């Protein structure tokens, strides 16, 4: 059952680096606790770039082995190489996991025929439901509407992460694809419209530090209650453009930190929130409340 | 001894995608042969991105095993995770490359401070020349010239491959560092240009199909004899062009299938020359005396 706020989770490492095992725990039980609807393990914000093979899958098999059919649990299993895609993909049905989102191939730059048969493949390969994903501003590649709307026709493609943050992108994709196909946003600051469009739900980075407020706001969004989703939005704003003052996730655990809910652990090349930032990030969590 | 003509070697592969040691040995005797500077494996064009990481060293310790060390083998290292990055430099260190390449991280979009923590860390956790490599197109983000400068003054950093294509760039790249790091053109249309700066080679894939006439052009624009590069690049100007009419290393490959040297082998989400290009290509080609 895979809709509304879906925390992005974020990946805590101790001040070595090592997977600190103990706050993924509690922030587990954070999102479990608030209403988060699903979460995304593994993914973008929660650095799957600097994951082992083997720490990849060992994270989504203690979240799908605590949440326990809970909620759904959505792998990061996206790879610029289809081969590798096959691997984490099946890796991470054997292991749990409710579904998986695969980011459109990174460096490579493959034609729009490639992408199609890139997923086709994939979604073919293994018998585990597949999330398309679309995010130009990291991958340097754009897999255009009809390229969806080819795909949303293959048997396990479930959905698609739409996250260029262009409205009428989604716009397009929703009026192209199935009552079937569930379209995703990706993109916090306009997620409420996404979901008024006929959206199904928000991938968000913001729910990592106010999980209650993010499905509230998915809630009446996709209940048609346009008053309360913009009420809630134009509070939890600042919060949106704030954990974006540095890439994703460098921002995001900072604040997690603050909170008390992970220790200062990030990957190489990523850098912990660099100093100037600090008080921009503060004011925005003092003022929507989730700090004090 | 590394500058020059430097051919950004694509890896053959089988009809099913298997490696073609038979034609990356002629590859390397064409080279050699026809007065190619320096070979690049395992780089972009030789699509590092769907091999093993066994392929990986396989295909180095071939290429220099045949090159006896008459010329210098750079291979690609870089990956969007620093540990990843130092182990892919160690295997082509413990592999006998003379260097190696390493593009900035991709879908992550690290600070500029945690570039050079990246590269720094790599050029301190293994012994042998690296080379930096920036391409935006690509990587979703741009290591600006102020973090090349920082770089530059580490020990066993070589020099940097400019890909933007812009000549404002290097000029501002090659104005700041010392006579002794060297800036090489990314963008085979403009790399003439780069040299004539002051730039010292071309990790050309042009020079994938036409190597003599590479070398011949590197060679003039690094003497300073601005007139003679810039005639023949306007002649080659076409197959600059053609090479690219899809990402690379599509087109090339189907250049070098056309010449008879590879295999028609391209590995997913990679597709072969889409069919309305063929022609467009294979005139470029005849155009240019590559084919006849
Ligand atoms: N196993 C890692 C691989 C990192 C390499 C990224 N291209 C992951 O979860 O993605
Ligand atoms: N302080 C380092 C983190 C090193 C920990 C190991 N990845 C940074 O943000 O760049
Ligand atoms: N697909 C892997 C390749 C690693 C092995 C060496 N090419 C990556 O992008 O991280």
């Amino acid at each position: 059952m895979i809709a509304g706020s879906m925390v992005a989770l974020v990946t805590p490492f101790d001040a070595q680096g090592r997977l600190d095992w103990d706050s993924l725990a509690k922030l587990v039980d954070f999102h479990l606790q608030d209403g988060t609807n699903a979460i995304v393990a593994v993914g973008t914000t929660g650095e799957s770039a600097t994951l082992d093979v083997e720490e990849h899958i060992q994270v989504v098999r203690r979240v799908v082995d605590q949440v326990k059919g809970r909620i759904p649990v959505i792998a990061g299993t996206g790879a610029n190489s289809t081969r590798e895609a096959v691997a984490l993909t099946e890796a991470a049905k054997s292991g749990g996991a409710d579904a998986c989102l695969l980011v459109t191939p990174y460096y490579n730059k493959p034609t729009q025929e490639g992408m199609y048969q890139h997923f086709r493949h994939i979604a073919e390969a293994v018998a585990i439901p597949q999330i398309l994903y679309n995010v130009p501003g990291r991958t340097s590649c754009d897999m255009l509407p009809e390229t969806v709307e080819r795909l949303s026709k293959v048997p396990n493609i479930i959905g698609i992460k739409e996250a260029t943050g262009d409205l009428q992108r989604a716009k397009e994709v929703i009026e192209r694809v199935g009552k079937d196909f569930l379209v995703y946003s990706g993109d916090d600051a306009t997620a409420v419209e996404l979901m008024l469009l006929g959206g199904k739900g928000n991938i968000s980075v913001t729910a990592n530090v106010a999980p209650r407020a993010m499905s509230d706001l998915c809630a009446a969004a996709m209940r048609g209650d346009a008053a309360a989703a913009r009420a809630i939005n134009d509070r939890l704003m600042p919060l949106h453009k704030a954990l974006f003052i540095e890439s994703n996730p460098i921002p995001v655990k900072w604040a997690l930190h603050e909170m008390g809910l992970i220790p200062e652990g990030i990957r190489l090349p990523l850098t912990w929130l660099s100093p100037h930032c600090h008080d921009p990030l503060r004011q925005a969590m003092r003022q929507t409340g989730v700090l004090a």
